[PDB]
Protein backbone atom coordinates (compact mmCIF):
# COMPACT_ATOMS: atom_id res chain seq x y z
CA UNK A 1 0.00 0.00 0.00
CA UNK A 2 1.29 3.46 -0.97
CA UNK A 3 -0.12 7.00 -0.87
CA UNK A 4 -0.58 8.99 -4.08
CA UNK A 5 -0.62 12.73 -4.82
CA UNK A 6 -1.35 14.37 -8.16
CA UNK A 7 -0.80 17.80 -9.60
CA UNK A 8 -2.03 19.47 -12.80
CA UNK A 9 0.29 22.17 -14.17
CA UNK A 10 1.02 23.99 -17.38
CA UNK A 11 3.54 22.45 -19.74
CA UNK A 12 6.71 24.37 -20.57
CA UNK A 13 9.27 23.87 -23.35
CA UNK A 14 11.25 21.39 -21.24
CA UNK A 15 8.19 19.10 -21.26
CA UNK A 16 8.28 18.63 -25.04
CA UNK A 17 9.84 15.14 -24.84
CA UNK A 18 7.00 14.00 -22.58
CA UNK A 19 4.33 15.53 -24.79
CA UNK A 20 5.91 13.90 -27.83
CA UNK A 21 5.96 10.48 -26.15
CA UNK A 22 2.36 10.92 -24.98
CA UNK A 23 1.17 11.77 -28.47
CA UNK A 24 3.06 8.73 -29.76
CA UNK A 25 1.36 6.51 -27.19
CA UNK A 26 -1.96 7.98 -28.32
CA UNK A 27 -1.21 7.14 -31.96
CA UNK A 28 -0.36 3.56 -30.97
CA UNK A 29 -3.61 3.34 -29.01
CA UNK A 30 -5.62 4.68 -31.96
CA UNK A 31 -3.80 2.21 -34.30
CA UNK A 32 -2.57 5.16 -36.39
CA UNK A 33 1.20 5.04 -35.96
CA UNK A 34 1.52 5.44 -39.73
CA UNK A 35 0.04 8.94 -39.35
CA UNK A 36 2.45 9.88 -36.55
CA UNK A 37 4.93 12.40 -37.96
CA UNK A 38 5.19 14.72 -34.94
CA UNK A 39 8.64 15.83 -33.88
CA UNK A 40 10.02 17.43 -30.75
CA UNK A 41 11.23 20.39 -32.81
CA UNK A 42 7.76 20.78 -34.33
CA UNK A 43 6.05 20.61 -30.96
CA UNK A 44 8.49 23.08 -29.43
CA UNK A 45 8.17 25.59 -32.26
CA UNK A 46 4.32 25.37 -32.54
CA UNK A 47 3.12 24.89 -28.94
CA UNK A 48 5.03 27.74 -27.18
CA UNK A 49 5.00 30.69 -29.56
CA UNK A 50 2.09 32.22 -27.63
CA UNK A 51 1.40 32.60 -23.93
CA UNK A 52 -0.72 30.02 -22.09
CA UNK A 53 -4.42 30.22 -22.94
CA UNK A 54 -3.75 32.60 -25.90
CA UNK A 55 -3.44 29.66 -28.32
CA UNK A 56 -2.26 26.06 -27.92
CA UNK A 57 -2.00 25.10 -24.26
CA UNK A 58 -1.14 21.86 -22.49
CA UNK A 59 -1.97 20.76 -18.95
CA UNK A 60 0.17 17.91 -17.62
CA UNK A 61 -0.89 15.58 -14.83
CA UNK A 62 1.94 14.35 -12.60
CA UNK A 63 1.88 11.85 -9.77
CA UNK A 64 4.06 11.26 -6.70
CA UNK A 65 3.99 9.12 -3.57
CA UNK A 66 4.85 12.29 -1.62
CA UNK A 67 3.28 15.76 -1.52
CA UNK A 68 4.28 18.23 -4.21
CA UNK A 69 5.94 21.56 -3.37
CA UNK A 70 3.66 24.49 -2.64
CA UNK A 71 4.91 26.40 -5.71
CA UNK A 72 4.06 30.09 -16.80
CA UNK A 73 0.92 32.26 -16.50
CA UNK A 74 -0.67 34.81 -14.14
CA UNK A 75 -4.03 33.19 -15.02
CA UNK A 76 -3.29 29.73 -13.65
CA UNK A 77 -1.96 28.02 -10.53
CA UNK A 78 -1.54 24.23 -10.22
CA UNK A 79 -4.31 22.00 -8.89
CA UNK A 80 -3.61 19.26 -6.36
CA UNK A 81 -5.38 16.05 -5.37
CA UNK A 82 -4.66 13.49 -2.65
CA UNK A 83 -5.71 9.93 -3.44
CA UNK A 84 -6.44 7.06 -1.13
CA UNK A 85 -3.98 4.35 -0.22
CA UNK A 86 -3.86 1.67 -2.91
CA UNK A 87 -1.51 -0.89 -4.44
CA UNK A 88 1.69 0.72 -5.77
CA UNK A 89 1.65 1.79 -9.40
CA UNK A 90 3.38 -0.49 -11.91
CA UNK A 91 4.77 1.87 -14.58
CA UNK A 92 7.30 0.29 -16.96
CA UNK A 93 7.79 3.63 -18.69
CA UNK A 94 8.45 5.80 -15.65
CA UNK A 95 12.00 6.52 -16.79
CA UNK A 96 10.65 8.16 -19.97
CA UNK A 97 8.21 10.38 -18.01
CA UNK A 98 10.33 11.68 -15.12
CA UNK A 99 11.58 15.29 -15.14
CA UNK A 100 14.23 14.17 -12.62
CA UNK A 101 15.30 10.56 -12.32
CA UNK A 102 16.06 11.02 -8.59
CA UNK A 103 12.69 12.57 -7.74
CA UNK A 104 9.47 10.62 -7.47
CA UNK A 105 7.45 12.72 -9.90
CA UNK A 106 6.09 11.11 -13.07
CA UNK A 107 4.04 12.54 -15.94
CA UNK A 108 0.86 10.45 -16.18
CA UNK A 109 -1.26 12.24 -18.78
CA UNK A 110 -2.10 15.43 -20.61
CA UNK A 111 -4.74 17.54 -22.30
CA UNK A 112 -4.03 19.82 -25.28
CA UNK A 113 -6.49 22.60 -25.98
CA UNK A 114 -6.83 26.06 -27.49
CA UNK A 115 -9.34 28.93 -27.63
CA UNK A 116 -12.29 28.64 -29.97
CA UNK A 117 -15.03 31.20 -30.49
CA UNK A 118 -18.80 31.31 -30.08
CA UNK A 119 -19.63 34.01 -32.63
CA UNK A 120 -23.32 34.22 -31.66
CA UNK A 121 -22.24 35.02 -28.08
CA UNK A 122 -19.11 37.06 -28.93
CA UNK A 123 -17.32 34.84 -26.42
CA UNK A 124 -14.23 32.61 -26.60
CA UNK A 125 -14.34 29.05 -25.33
CA UNK A 126 -11.87 26.19 -25.29
CA UNK A 127 -11.59 23.28 -27.73
CA UNK A 128 -9.90 20.11 -26.51
CA UNK A 129 -7.86 18.41 -29.23
CA UNK A 130 -6.30 15.58 -27.20
CA UNK A 131 -6.72 13.96 -23.80
CA UNK A 132 -4.64 10.95 -22.80
CA UNK A 133 -3.79 9.13 -19.56
CA UNK A 134 -1.05 6.49 -19.67
CA UNK A 135 -2.21 2.93 -19.11
CA UNK A 136 -0.78 2.37 -15.59
CA UNK A 137 -2.73 5.40 -14.33
CA UNK A 138 -6.20 4.86 -15.81
CA UNK A 139 -9.44 4.42 -13.83
CA UNK A 140 -8.21 6.69 -11.01
CA UNK A 141 -10.06 9.85 -12.05
CA UNK A 142 -7.17 11.51 -13.90
CA UNK A 143 -8.91 11.85 -17.26
CA UNK A 144 -11.86 13.46 -15.53
CA UNK A 145 -9.56 15.82 -13.63
CA UNK A 146 -7.84 16.86 -16.86
CA UNK A 147 -11.10 17.55 -18.69
CA UNK A 148 -12.68 19.41 -15.81
CA UNK A 149 -9.51 21.45 -15.36
CA UNK A 150 -10.08 22.94 -18.80
CA UNK A 151 -13.69 23.68 -17.86
CA UNK A 152 -12.61 25.30 -14.60
CA UNK A 153 -10.16 27.47 -16.55
CA UNK A 154 -12.94 28.50 -18.93
CA UNK A 155 -15.14 29.55 -16.01
CA UNK A 156 -12.26 31.44 -14.43
CA UNK A 157 -11.59 33.41 -17.61
CA UNK A 158 -15.22 34.19 -18.39
CA UNK A 159 -15.12 31.89 -21.40
CA UNK A 160 -17.97 29.82 -22.64
CA UNK A 161 -18.28 26.21 -23.58
CA UNK A 162 -15.64 23.58 -23.76
CA UNK A 163 -15.97 21.45 -26.90
CA UNK A 164 -14.30 18.47 -28.57
CA UNK A 165 -15.13 15.69 -31.01
CA UNK A 166 -15.66 11.93 -30.65
CA UNK A 167 -15.98 9.02 -33.05
CA UNK A 168 -19.65 7.98 -33.13
CA UNK A 169 -18.68 4.29 -32.78
CA UNK A 170 -16.54 5.09 -29.70
CA UNK A 171 -19.19 4.10 -27.18
CA UNK A 172 -16.53 3.84 -24.48
CA UNK A 173 -15.45 7.45 -24.98
CA UNK A 174 -19.10 8.47 -25.25
CA UNK A 175 -19.64 6.83 -21.86
CA UNK A 176 -16.63 8.67 -20.37
CA UNK A 177 -18.00 11.96 -21.75
CA UNK A 178 -21.63 11.34 -20.73
CA UNK A 179 -20.60 10.82 -17.10
CA UNK A 180 -19.01 14.32 -17.19
CA UNK A 181 -22.31 16.00 -18.05
CA UNK A 182 -21.27 16.50 -21.68
CA UNK A 183 -23.86 16.84 -24.45
CA UNK A 184 -23.25 14.78 -27.58
CA UNK A 185 -24.52 16.64 -30.63
CA UNK A 186 -25.92 14.50 -33.43
CA UNK A 187 -26.49 17.27 -35.98
CA UNK A 188 -22.97 18.49 -36.76
CA UNK A 189 -20.46 16.95 -39.14
CA UNK A 190 -16.79 17.83 -39.45
CA UNK A 191 -15.71 19.15 -42.84
CA UNK A 192 -12.14 19.27 -44.06
CA UNK A 193 -10.11 20.80 -46.87
CA UNK A 194 -6.79 18.97 -47.19
CA UNK B 1 -17.61 46.73 -63.37
CA UNK B 2 -16.81 45.23 -59.95
CA UNK B 3 -13.61 44.94 -57.93
CA UNK B 4 -13.21 42.94 -54.76
CA UNK B 5 -10.63 42.83 -52.00
CA UNK B 6 -10.14 40.51 -49.01
CA UNK B 7 -8.41 42.23 -46.09
CA UNK B 8 -7.93 41.73 -42.36
CA UNK B 9 -10.50 43.17 -39.99
CA UNK B 10 -9.47 45.81 -37.48
CA UNK B 11 -11.32 47.09 -34.39
CA UNK B 12 -13.09 49.74 -36.49
CA UNK B 13 -14.80 46.90 -38.40
CA UNK B 14 -16.59 45.59 -35.29
CA UNK B 15 -19.97 47.08 -36.31
CA UNK B 16 -19.78 45.20 -39.60
CA UNK B 17 -18.72 41.95 -37.94
CA UNK B 18 -21.57 42.34 -35.45
CA UNK B 19 -24.13 42.91 -38.20
CA UNK B 20 -22.80 40.04 -40.31
CA UNK B 21 -23.09 37.64 -37.39
CA UNK B 22 -26.61 38.97 -36.81
CA UNK B 23 -27.51 38.29 -40.45
CA UNK B 24 -26.18 34.73 -40.00
CA UNK B 25 -28.48 34.22 -37.03
CA UNK B 26 -31.44 35.66 -38.94
CA UNK B 27 -30.56 33.41 -41.88
CA UNK B 28 -30.39 30.26 -39.75
CA UNK B 29 -33.67 31.23 -38.01
CA UNK B 30 -31.77 31.41 -34.70
CA UNK B 31 -32.02 35.04 -33.63
CA UNK B 32 -33.11 33.90 -30.15
CA UNK B 33 -29.55 32.60 -29.66
CA UNK B 34 -27.83 35.79 -30.84
CA UNK B 35 -26.47 37.69 -27.82
CA UNK B 36 -23.27 39.04 -29.37
CA UNK B 37 -22.39 42.64 -28.69
CA UNK B 38 -20.03 45.15 -30.27
CA UNK B 39 -18.22 45.61 -26.94
CA UNK B 40 -17.83 41.84 -26.60
CA UNK B 41 -16.43 41.47 -30.09
CA UNK B 42 -14.10 44.43 -29.56
CA UNK B 43 -12.74 43.04 -26.28
CA UNK B 44 -12.24 39.45 -27.49
CA UNK B 45 -11.35 39.39 -31.18
CA UNK B 46 -8.20 41.54 -31.14
CA UNK B 47 -6.20 40.40 -28.11
CA UNK B 48 -3.55 38.77 -30.35
CA UNK B 49 -1.80 39.43 -33.65
CA UNK B 50 -3.57 38.33 -36.86
CA UNK B 51 -3.32 34.55 -37.37
CA UNK B 52 -2.10 33.95 -33.80
CA UNK B 53 -5.71 33.47 -32.60
CA UNK B 54 -9.09 34.80 -33.78
CA UNK B 55 -8.80 36.37 -37.25
CA UNK B 56 -11.39 37.86 -39.58
CA UNK B 57 -11.08 38.33 -43.31
CA UNK B 58 -13.53 40.89 -44.73
CA UNK B 59 -14.61 40.85 -48.36
CA UNK B 60 -15.29 44.30 -49.82
CA UNK B 61 -16.58 45.29 -53.24
CA UNK B 62 -16.40 48.52 -55.27
CA UNK B 63 -17.18 49.64 -58.80
CA UNK B 64 -13.66 51.17 -58.86
CA UNK B 65 -10.22 49.69 -58.19
CA UNK B 66 -8.97 49.56 -54.60
CA UNK B 67 -5.85 51.39 -53.42
CA UNK B 68 -2.56 49.56 -53.85
CA UNK B 69 -2.03 49.49 -50.08
CA UNK B 70 -3.81 49.91 -46.75
CA UNK B 71 -2.00 52.15 -44.29
CA UNK B 72 -3.92 50.64 -41.36
CA UNK B 73 -3.01 47.03 -42.22
CA UNK B 74 -2.93 45.10 -38.90
CA UNK B 75 -0.05 42.92 -40.16
CA UNK B 76 3.01 44.07 -42.14
CA UNK B 77 3.34 40.59 -43.66
CA UNK B 78 -0.25 40.31 -44.93
CA UNK B 79 -1.36 42.00 -48.19
CA UNK B 80 -5.04 41.90 -49.23
CA UNK B 81 -6.15 39.65 -52.06
CA UNK B 82 -7.72 41.32 -55.10
CA UNK B 83 -10.07 40.12 -57.83
CA UNK B 84 -11.65 41.85 -60.81
CA UNK B 85 -15.07 40.55 -61.76
CA UNK B 86 -16.81 40.53 -65.10
CA UNK B 87 -18.92 43.54 -66.00
CA UNK B 88 -22.52 42.81 -65.06
CA UNK B 89 -25.76 44.50 -64.07
CA UNK B 90 -25.68 46.56 -60.86
CA UNK B 91 -26.30 44.62 -57.66
CA UNK B 92 -29.22 45.85 -55.58
CA UNK B 93 -28.01 46.10 -51.97
CA UNK B 94 -30.71 47.52 -49.67
CA UNK B 95 -28.38 47.17 -46.67
CA UNK B 96 -25.36 48.95 -48.14
CA UNK B 97 -25.51 51.81 -45.62
CA UNK B 98 -25.01 49.29 -42.80
CA UNK B 99 -21.85 47.93 -44.46
CA UNK B 100 -20.02 51.04 -45.71
CA UNK B 101 -16.77 52.05 -43.95
CA UNK B 102 -17.40 55.55 -45.31
CA UNK B 103 -20.26 57.21 -47.14
CA UNK B 104 -17.52 59.05 -49.07
CA UNK B 105 -16.76 56.08 -51.35
CA UNK B 106 -18.68 53.10 -52.71
CA UNK B 107 -16.76 50.37 -50.81
CA UNK B 108 -19.15 47.90 -49.18
CA UNK B 109 -18.51 44.88 -46.95
CA UNK B 110 -20.10 41.88 -48.69
CA UNK B 111 -18.97 38.94 -46.55
CA UNK B 112 -16.52 37.59 -44.01
CA UNK B 113 -14.81 34.52 -42.61
CA UNK B 114 -13.87 34.16 -38.94
CA UNK B 115 -11.20 31.57 -38.14
CA UNK B 116 -8.43 30.67 -35.73
CA UNK B 117 -5.56 28.17 -35.47
CA UNK B 118 -6.39 24.57 -34.62
CA UNK B 119 -3.99 21.65 -34.22
CA UNK B 120 -3.14 18.23 -35.63
CA UNK B 121 -1.19 16.65 -32.77
CA UNK B 122 -0.07 13.55 -34.72
CA UNK B 123 1.58 15.94 -37.22
CA UNK B 124 2.64 18.58 -34.65
CA UNK B 125 1.17 21.02 -37.11
CA UNK B 126 -1.34 23.86 -36.76
CA UNK B 127 -4.22 24.26 -39.15
CA UNK B 128 -7.12 26.73 -39.33
CA UNK B 129 -10.67 26.19 -38.12
CA UNK B 130 -13.41 28.31 -39.68
CA UNK B 131 -16.12 29.32 -37.20
CA UNK B 132 -18.13 31.57 -39.53
CA UNK B 133 -18.38 32.11 -43.29
CA UNK B 134 -21.11 34.33 -44.69
CA UNK B 135 -21.84 36.30 -47.87
CA UNK B 136 -24.69 38.79 -47.75
CA UNK B 137 -27.66 37.77 -49.86
CA UNK B 138 -27.24 40.36 -52.67
CA UNK B 139 -23.71 39.05 -53.35
CA UNK B 140 -24.26 35.28 -53.35
CA UNK B 141 -23.53 32.91 -56.25
CA UNK B 142 -20.84 35.20 -57.66
CA UNK B 143 -17.77 33.37 -56.35
CA UNK B 144 -17.28 35.43 -53.20
CA UNK B 145 -17.77 32.56 -50.74
CA UNK B 146 -15.30 30.54 -52.77
CA UNK B 147 -12.80 33.39 -52.54
CA UNK B 148 -13.21 33.68 -48.77
CA UNK B 149 -12.85 29.95 -48.12
CA UNK B 150 -9.87 29.57 -50.44
CA UNK B 151 -8.25 32.66 -48.89
CA UNK B 152 -8.04 30.82 -45.55
CA UNK B 153 -6.56 27.81 -47.33
CA UNK B 154 -4.10 30.04 -49.22
CA UNK B 155 -3.10 31.59 -45.90
CA UNK B 156 -2.57 28.13 -44.41
CA UNK B 157 -0.21 27.27 -47.28
CA UNK B 158 1.67 30.52 -46.80
CA UNK B 159 2.25 29.65 -43.13
CA UNK B 160 3.10 25.99 -43.61
CA UNK B 161 -0.08 25.03 -41.81
CA UNK B 162 -2.23 22.00 -42.35
CA UNK B 163 -5.80 21.52 -43.28
CA UNK B 164 -8.72 23.88 -42.88
CA UNK B 165 -11.69 22.48 -40.96
CA UNK B 166 -15.17 23.57 -39.91
CA UNK B 167 -18.54 22.02 -39.06
CA UNK B 168 -21.83 21.85 -40.97
CA UNK B 169 -25.32 20.80 -40.02
CA UNK B 170 -26.28 17.43 -41.49
CA UNK B 171 -29.42 18.94 -43.04
CA UNK B 172 -27.85 22.19 -44.34
CA UNK B 173 -27.72 20.80 -47.86
CA UNK B 174 -27.10 24.15 -49.57
CA UNK B 175 -23.95 24.75 -47.53
CA UNK B 176 -22.87 21.14 -48.05
CA UNK B 177 -23.20 21.52 -51.82
CA UNK B 178 -21.00 24.62 -51.63
CA UNK B 179 -18.39 22.87 -49.47
CA UNK B 180 -18.33 19.81 -51.73
CA UNK B 181 -17.97 21.94 -54.85
CA UNK B 182 -15.00 23.51 -53.05
CA UNK B 183 -13.36 20.10 -52.68
CA UNK B 184 -14.11 19.66 -49.00
CA UNK B 185 -14.63 16.24 -47.45
CA UNK B 186 -17.68 15.84 -45.21
CA UNK B 187 -16.63 13.37 -42.51
CA UNK B 188 -19.30 11.02 -41.23
CA UNK B 189 -17.72 9.49 -38.11
CA UNK B 190 -17.05 12.50 -35.88
CA UNK B 191 -19.59 14.08 -33.53
CA UNK B 192 -19.26 17.33 -31.59
CA UNK B 193 -19.47 17.21 -27.80
CA UNK B 194 -20.02 20.18 -25.53
CA UNK B 195 -19.91 21.20 -21.86
CA UNK B 196 -21.48 24.45 -20.67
Amino acid sequence: MAPMFSRIRLATPSDVPFIHKLIHQMAVFERLTHLFSATESGLASTLFTSRPFQSFTVFLLEVSRSPFPATPSPDFTPFFKTHNLDLPIDDPESYNFSPDMLNDVVVAGFVLFFPNYSSFLSKPGFYIEDIFVREPYRRKGFGSMLLTAVAKQAVKMGYGRVEWVVLDWNVNAIKFYEQMGAQILQEWRVCRLT
